[PDB]
DNA sequence: CAATCGTGGGAGACCTTTGGTCTCCCTGCAGAT
DNA sequence: ATCTGCAGGGTCTGGCCAGACC
DNA sequence: CACGATTG
């Protein structure tokens, strides 16, 4: 009954579903660092691992993480950060005792009927609100689509269905 | 007394130096996976974690990892893998109780006088053989330059000097 | 703070800082000795 | 196996093609 | 997706 979902990008989130139906969602911790004399956001390694140590999810809990698949038209910094966020999350999840199952974005979108949307991030927040109504106040901003994708990944791995 | 050096690429290595002067060097564990219907080498996350947790180095031991600096002329997959390997190693080292200090490749090269070499991989192997003569049999192949790079990073953090 | 937009990008360490100069790692294939 | 050369590249799923996505 | 802006 324990399922973890991870949206790994810099505005992403981690969702935890418990066997009693309750859910948690945490924004991905980040820090500001200096790269090439400008400011960049990067995931906070220590806060991520400290977040995972304090979860009540037992070892062997499956973590469903979105498969890294950046676009060819994305720049090389987008490719680096997609890879960096992917490896940092996977290593943190494996070291915390969790079994990592990568899920393509096409898989959970087709599962919830979210393919070919004009507003995919808004539809994600709507679908996660319907699946997790106690998280509806945590999904009202446009920036909360990372929270929704983490919830939908965990909802996919748990086998929940929309009404 | 205890210093760890990490060369994070797919042919890289991790070197561990003990306060009695002895040394160990392990090739980076990897697996073959399928990406876009071809075979790719990716770092073996679970084997890296259990390698770090089998070390006798106490928690708080500083792990010097080569700083990520892919070239602008490198392709977007090289940027992805450089980022992925960097984040996978950093999260693995932090979760195992080690403190991570990134070191630019120019830093330990200048400290050992290896800059502007026409055969830099050969020179790293010869420099590591002189610093760690019980690893001379483990540095005889050209592919062993990742073992040398990890040994030299660890030698930089320990303050060793060449004769 | 929160949202929107347009394009896809290096980064780093000294030298003798206040910018300039110069340096450095790879991946992913194919083929050959 | 081990080394060399060279240019810098998507990847995925639902069934080689088609069409989808961060 | 990232990055480096601009918008109120
Ligand atoms: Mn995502
Ligand atoms: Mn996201
Ligand atoms: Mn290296
Ligand atoms: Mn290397």
């Amino acid at each position: 009954g324990w399922v973890i979902g991870v949206d790994p990008d810099i505005g992403g989130a981690i969702a935890v579903l418990s066997p009693d139906g309750s859910s948690q969602v945490f924004d991905n911790p980040f820090v500001h660092i200096v790269v090439s004399e400008v400011i960049r956001k990067r995931l906070d390694t220590k806060s991520i691992i400290q977040l995972l140590r304090g979860l009540d999810a037992p070892p062997g809990t499956t973590a469903y993480i979105e498969k890294s698949s950046p676009f060819p038209t994305d720049g090389k910094q987008g490719w680096w950060s997609t890879g960096f966020s992917y490896g940092l999350w996977i290593a943190s999840l494996v070291a915390s005792g969790f079994s990592v199952v990568p899920i393509a974005s096409q898989t959970w979108k087709a599962y919830f009927g979210l393919m070919r949307s004009e507003t995919p991030k808004d539809d994600s927040r709507q679908a996660a609100s319907i699946l997790f109504p106690d998280k509806d106040q945590s999904l009202k901003l446009k920036k909360h689509h990372g929270r929704a994708e983490a919830l939908l990944l965990a909802a996919y791995g748990k086998g929940l269905v929309l009404p």
